[PDB]
């Protein structure tokens, strides 16, 4: 029966990769429908740059993200971030874990993937309080081997499960950029008119 189990393992990995690719194409198309063409292309470019690449230190990410924050807070207030965190409250944990596994497989993250819903809870807290250091520490900690693939997969798995609005989209993508590549933050700033 060892033979049959091994054949099933091979078949199941192949089907996992198939499901992952379909999930990413679907994700880009729903990003297109919900936030626009430029947002979809930004997500595509960021997921591309993330594959194979390594993340930055928490200090560098927090520097770029503090720039993004101080630009954001001059036009968007606390009611807006409260709306974002209330939207994040509606994440389905099982769906998020499965989407995280699939996105990790799709972006080249070969590490074993855990349900990291706690990072989403910390995201809610950080959006409410504008205190972002513990969130970034946890996000770095889930990136096994400093892999940006993991952080991009986690962000996409979070955004898939809820309708966060363009503001929450911009905030999440700006955090991912700060960890992966500051270059996108500028583009992110164009989505929310800043």
């Amino acid at each position: 029966n060892q033979k049959i189990a091994e054949e099933k393992r091979k078949r199941d990995e192949i089907n996992m990769v198939k499901d992952a690719i379909k999930l990413t194409s679907d994700f880009y198309r729903t990003i297109y429908d919900e936030f626009g063409k430029q947002a979809s292309e930004l997500a595509k470019e960021l997921a591309s740059v993330s594959q194979g690449k390594q993340i930055k230190s928490v200090d560098d990410a927090l520097n770029a993200f503090d720039k993004f924050r101080n630009n954001l807070n001059k036009k968007y207030n606390i009611q807006d971030r409260m709306a974002i965190s209330k939207a994040l409250e509606a994440i389905n944990q099982v769906h998020m874990a499965e989407n995280f596994k699939l996105f990790s497989k799709a972006f080249g993250f070969t590490g074993k993937v855990i349900d990291r819903y706690d990072v989403a809870v910390e995201l809610q807290k950080a959006v409410k309080t504008d205190n972002w250091r513990p969130f970034f520490v946890k996000l770095e900690s889930l990136a096994a081997g400093r892999a940006a693939s993991a952080v991009t997969a986690w962000a996409f798995s979070v955004m898939l499960g809820t309708p966060v609005g363009i503001l929450g989209f911009a905030i999440i993508m700006a955090a991912v950029s700060a960890l992966v590549n500051d270059k996108f933050i500028e583009q992110v700033n164009k989505l929310i008119g800043i």
